[PDB]
């Protein structure tokens, strides 16, 4: 088999997110450091172990492959649709490379991100730079918790990994990602009984709402989508909150993976268009996206083979 | 039996740093928070007990102390001062209260930021807010183990919480904080031998270099100080790395807690301007300072009561 | 200098309530017992240590002291006060000793009680046996957090320990238990804002209500109490759910330390009798009491002198 | 594949064995909580993960079945066979659904517990509710280390999960519940040796007594059983200890699953009726059944379809 | 005062260090007495809070004439030899003993060799043991260890020098006994049998009733009331080690006390028996090797 | 599809490495001991779970399998080859059986390796027992971190594990173990980058030296070795530090596991005969080998099905 990357994560509480692009000549640096992440990772993590669980995937986008490699795009690879709803909007934002860095502790984050950057200085210019923080319970900026129905085991790894269909790219997966800003105020305006109606779920005991009492307009009503089987269309998710108490800036940092891009895409297409029986997800109603950005995250030894 | 804030902490891995001035106007609101202030701590804090850890120091600067209490000052609260040296500078910059929150998880210190900033919302300003996170190891953004040499139990006791010299006040301490930024580049170009030489210390095992060896101008000299009957003057130190890898900021926040500001004040004098035997720490050819505030950390009664 | 009992613990996440009656001819098997009980502690306890966290407080009934000890009685030691409230009824139930037995697992609670039954058979009749589970985020049976506001350290100490004011019996406490039984149905009936109002906090955070929206029939408001002198009297709780899901029985099995039994009984007289401005704590319209009783828990050294 | 359910878990120290019988007219409510137990089971476990381990095996008894299913039938699924020794008798007691709740603490068992017996009031009546406790040194009632022959990994699945012999209930198991309650007394008055020759291991250290020194009706000979080809057959135990220190009550909860009822049923037949070498098994002189029941735990996705 | 850490946290891995001070070593040995507690902190400090590090220094009764002019503490002799009917406690040579303690063995090997590092060619190693706990406090006879040793305040009363010799008060008394055990032996016996040598049941550590203790069990013996009627205490912190290919089976025996008469007192009712007991029935399978006796000085003694 | 013993071990931070001889008439003990073992792991450490993380690695060196086994060999399994270099000796030393005991905690690898001797005593002679303790931050006697270029999961397995090229002994692996012996006086008088040149990685961070300045004779160069279709072979490492702070003994106990030893005995080659671009290993300027030895490691139903 190929190796996937380290997509499929024991639960972390942190996050560092690092979107960058590639100057004028710098593909020569960035193929040097690719060919290297995975032997950082081990350098930085192995001496922290078992507990500090530090992992990196690296994305690339669908312009930076063509810069980077000769031969066979990946089936699915294009630029992030933006998504001009009725009433909110999807953005697109520009990005070449993706470092998801995940742990049990910031500082190690920090450690392997300081490595890449450092290997990528005078080649790359910054364009996101996110510190995520899990709360102490799994809840989220919105006070839910965050992760209940992502896909476990077999179902995890037939959900995200690329297999059969795209041959020279098995191992692969297919990352979107999307900075929110939340307005909080208004969110703590609401009963928690009015909270449970936008998202699906009671608040403290996390027990799914019954589809007699679940709106059409909920983020789970929503984010429940059906293939032509009547199969379930599962995506693997890993948000994290971040935010700045001085500049009043409380946000969800989404990233989402998939074994192809069409599942993540139906999923925003039914929240920013809505359906016949709802007009849009009620969550943009309390969240903004302001980045929108699509990455192919390899198999391991494709990257090591550069 | 004054019962003092948490100064004397466990080890904690995570720590936000808050920084405001006091709008006109916003004295009422200030004194509001500060006796609901323990409250707010046990409230976000006793549910992650016993592995959260989560405690809040709040200091006032000595001209808010003037607009927020009628009757006696702290014998020893001014305003930071200034020294000028011939190559190095330690600045003052503004700061009314300072809010010094740690626990063993950032989100934690982030819940209570945030319940604290939501209730002075419209009465003060942000001037500083740092995200601090401590290596697995206990070392710094240099490298090496920060914390070995502080104090513990009653010789900890002893060095930081005013007694009968101030009895209004027993139970009390003053913090001095300065935001360091590092050159991380120039500081990677040393050997350790030479890196050694600059802090005192050995880098991997921690042991202090020996009185024949260690140079007068290493950190660890110049920052030993001995009172006029010959006793070791200690303050307790909890300074934490901080950073962004996007804009190469890799700094240090430093804080210090002492029974009297001029241990505090002593040691920057022989940091800042030298001895007989030194121009100045070799550890600020490696780190300049851009803020300096002074604040007094009250008895918790002293909060409750106003 | 007379060594407590283990009143002040640590955090345990699981209990055992043994309430016992002596039999006639039953007084010197117990004499002995009480003499050996803190050994009897240390041999089930020290192989677990540190984690095991095992102790076991011991209390004795006012009609038990006189059958037991020649000499002085306690000052406050008098039995359990029936409460006939227009609505309420807090009811005096028997109880000759008290075992409070405290531990990180439920098995380690089980092995002491089992040694400690073991000396007692044909001796002593059971009458009440709870076995108490915390849930993981500190919350008891009704979804609120338990033991935010107990008083720590010297405060802890000061509000619980009997000192100068009865010096025969320094280093003892009082404890007060009662078996409460929920209505869940009709509790889970209610939004969570009615169920603020009834606690007097916030469900999700913990945060108290601001004292102009807080009810003066709420828990909280009901159980804040306040000395001649101005001070707050407080006592020392250590609350558990217990529970059968088949019998559907929901309860808190409640237990107060206090210095001495006015503190406690004043807090149950408002609770159950009112005030001027609330008729009932709104909490016993979905709580029944049915047991109670009073303790004197002595010094260590005072059980092991017989 | 089919998905089994989680009847091969990780070690538990807390356990909750629900045993109901289906009401007349219950059918409906009891299918309609059969395809969304797994659901509940992430709901409750989810923000307690990784370290509450929180899992729900679901059995259906041979009753039940013919009123829930229409269409083919386990191949072994019966009513548990009485055994009338001529000492010692195994019951048979009625049970139509199993509920077998296993996690590192009681009170996540006792949620989920909470959230199953809530959507089933008014259709079920309880038969019978334990809370289990493991010993911190895996010990059971009578003092010996319980679970050591476990069978594990791929022996484990191949001894305890239906395969291709009943290829339409592929991934189902066959559980047997016995309740007993032991004669501490009795038991506690041979001596450590003779204790020895009842279990077949040592008691301090857990080593197997040699083919030489094992009595042919010590515990460990009867529960040996080789198959016509000379292969071992296995089950999967996770007894546990439970009971009620007032009433004397001291037990082990049995349960034990097979790929096939038949292998269990052999064991019980030893145990019970003896073999040409041995009367019985000497553990039941110490140990009393007083229940006796046998569930089909079907495939995961079995229940979901529904 | 400050005592060193002789009130430890309980610990699963120690290494003991005995050795003699050379003719001409003398001040390399008071350089590095100076600087133990600082070593500590140095090799300890990053590996908290799991860590639990500590040292604990002992000085000899001949060394401490070597090392220091003026007072000497009260207590402080050369360990004195018991020649019993039927068993021995050796006296052996020693002038430092350091005693070092923590969760992992890796952490007490590094102070060690920080320690030795320092003694190069000042002194010479007479004893060695690096000690393990089994995971249920129990030590290598099977019996859980530690049990009855005093906690707090009590604890302190009857560990640390106090009035009675202010010129050392924060100080404490440590005597060392290496035991090696016939194992053969001991497994021979029923565990009702062990239990009667002991004092105590095995599998639940309950102490057995004053009517069924035998007079010549361990706990028996090692039980000794003062004039008051209270009972004199110890604190003892015993390892087990060995090796398997060489069949040594081991208990490092260590104890502490605010004067040596309270260790003495037990070790002649366990040696020279009395009227009621030949000998503690703990040495038919157990055989002394070394004994050593040091006074472990305040930490702001060995600072200045 | 057989069981492999427990080669592919957890992190452990102690160890006890045991190798002894079978004395002669002592063949019947021994092979009763070998379908005893897995139960004696069991009986010791099942009671310690789930921290205890106790597990036993059983090998059998060539001479020893001829005198307990009358049929096929496993195809790699030779006594170990002494490597007579210019200046640096790999010695071979005896030894018939290992015992590689793995835990969280010494004590438990002391309780099974007294009761695995217990049942051998009067049938083997002790050659080697060595106590082993792991670094709190996975240092090795040198101070450097060790372990982190291991394989994981799959690559570790088919680097490990026997298959289809020796079918009968599938789920088995070979083992090679070496004492080594340090110069700490002569390694502590170098320079921290002077000891990052003998290593090949940086001492603090643990990051690989470049391929620019990444000497010749470093041990991470010398040990780097590529198969004919240009793949890495990989073993399996878990050397462990022991000691004695007043025989000045300061050691690294070396164990390697490979599907078969030619991987192994390609990187001991290199590192004492040296190649065109370096003359030897230049961590062997700091450590002597005293022991060397060879074992298979079979599955563990092959030692179970025993007599
Ligand atoms: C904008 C900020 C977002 C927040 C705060 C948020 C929050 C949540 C919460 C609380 C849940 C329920 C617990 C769980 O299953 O994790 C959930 C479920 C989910 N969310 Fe979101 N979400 C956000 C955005 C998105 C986006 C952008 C997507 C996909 C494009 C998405 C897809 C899902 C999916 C697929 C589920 C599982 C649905 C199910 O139960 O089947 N979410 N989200
Ligand atoms: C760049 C900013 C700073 C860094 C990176 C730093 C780092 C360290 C380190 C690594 C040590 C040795 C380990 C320890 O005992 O903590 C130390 C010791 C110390 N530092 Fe700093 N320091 C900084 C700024 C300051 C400031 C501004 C002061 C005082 C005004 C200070 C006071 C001390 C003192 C008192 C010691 C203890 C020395 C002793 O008695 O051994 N440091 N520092
Ligand atoms: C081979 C050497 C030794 C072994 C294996 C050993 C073992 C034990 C054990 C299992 C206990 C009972 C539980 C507890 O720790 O309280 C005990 C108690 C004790 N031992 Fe020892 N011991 C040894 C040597 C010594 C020596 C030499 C002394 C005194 C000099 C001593 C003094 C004590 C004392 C005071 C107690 C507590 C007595 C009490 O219950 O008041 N031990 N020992
Ligand atoms: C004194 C003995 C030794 C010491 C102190 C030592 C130390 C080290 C160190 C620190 C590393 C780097 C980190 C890592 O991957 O573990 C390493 C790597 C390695 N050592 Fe050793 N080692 C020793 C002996 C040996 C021997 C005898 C072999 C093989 C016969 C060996 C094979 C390796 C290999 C294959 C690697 C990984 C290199 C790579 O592909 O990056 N070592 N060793
Ligand atoms: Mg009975």
């Amino acid at each position: 088999e190929p190796e996937p990357q380290m997509v499929l994560s024991p639960l972390t509480s942190a996050a560092i997110f690092l979107v960058v692009t590639i100057d004028s000549g710098g593909e020569d640096t960035v193929r040097d450091l690719l060919s290297d992440v995975a032997s950082l990772e081990r350098a930085v993590g192995f001496r922290a172990q078992p507990d500090g669980r530090l992992s990196c995937v690296t994305g690339i986008g669908s312009e930076a492959w063509d810069r980077l490699f000769s031969g066979a795009r990946p089936a699915g690879l294009h630029p992030f649709r933006e998504l001009d709803g009725p009433v909110h909007r999807a953005v697109a934002t520009p990005g070449d490379l993706l470092f998801h860095i995940r742990a049990s502790r910031l500082d190690l984050c920090f450690a392997l991100a300081t490595e890449i950057m450092g290997r990528l200085r005078g080649a790359v210019t910054p364009q996101d730079e996110v510190h995520g923080f899990k709360y102490f319970d799994e809840r989220d900026m919105l006070g839910f918790v965050a992760g209940t129905e992502n896909p476990t085991g077999a179902a995890a790894r037939r959900a995200v990994l690329v297999g059969a269909e795209d041959p020279a790219f098995a191992g692969g997966s297919y990352a979107v990602v999307q900075k929110y800003l939340h307005d909080i105020d208004a969110w703590e305006g609401l009963s928690v009984e009015a909270q449970e109606r936008v998202i699906g779920r009671r608040k403290m005991t996390d027990v799914e709402l019954s589809d007699d009492v679940k709106p059409a307009d909920s983020h789970v009503a929503l984010t429940s989508v059906t293939g032509p089987d009547g199969s379930d269309l599962e995506i693997l998710r890993d948000a994290m909150p971040f935010g700045s108490v001085g500049r009043e800036e409380f946000g969800t940092y989404f990233i989402g993976y998939a074994r192809t891009p069409e599942v993540t895409e139906t999923m925003l297409e039914r929240m920013f268009l809505g359906t016949a029986s709802a007009p849009h997800d009620r969550i943009l109603d309390f969240s903004t996206a302001v980045t929108g950005s699509l990455f192919f995250t390899p198999a391991a030894d494709f990257l090591e083979d550069l």
